[PDB]
């Protein structure tokens, strides 16, 4: 993969996540434990991740191969499933994003 070429493969999968409204909204910026009133968040989630950080990394050439991008998308979902209760709104939003991602990322992975 070459840098332009990688963005063209991965960006549609990231746009598909941003397109989910309202489900993507809580993921469009880093979790802010003090704004939200969840000060234990960083005690549970060691390595935070969100759509704005993934987008910045993709735009600036920080991913060289699809697996590195996939790792950060996974990490964003895994953190939200770890911290939030299974019947909570944010957990269900996370699951919807993950279902979209599973579909959108598959053609990229099958091409490798
Ligand atoms: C990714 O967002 C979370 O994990 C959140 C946890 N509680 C929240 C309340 C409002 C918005 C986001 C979150």
């Amino acid at each position: 993969f070459k840098p332009e070429e990688l963005r063209q493969a991965l960006m549609p999968t990231l746009e598909a996540l941003y397109r989910q409204d309202p489900e993507s909204l809580p993921f469009r910026q880093p979790v802010d434990p003090q704004l939200l009133g969840i000060p234990d968040y960083f005690d549970i989630v060691k390595n935070p991740m969100d759509l704005s950080t993934i987008k910045r990394k993709l735009d600036t050439g920080q991913y060289q191969e699809p697996w590195q991008y996939v790792d950060d998308v996974w990490l964003m979902f895994n953190n939200a499933w770890l911290y939030n209760r299974k019947t909570s709104r944010v957990y269900k939003f996370c699951s919807k994003l993950a279902e979209v991602f599973e579909q959108e990322i598959d053609p990229v992975m099958q091409s490798l």
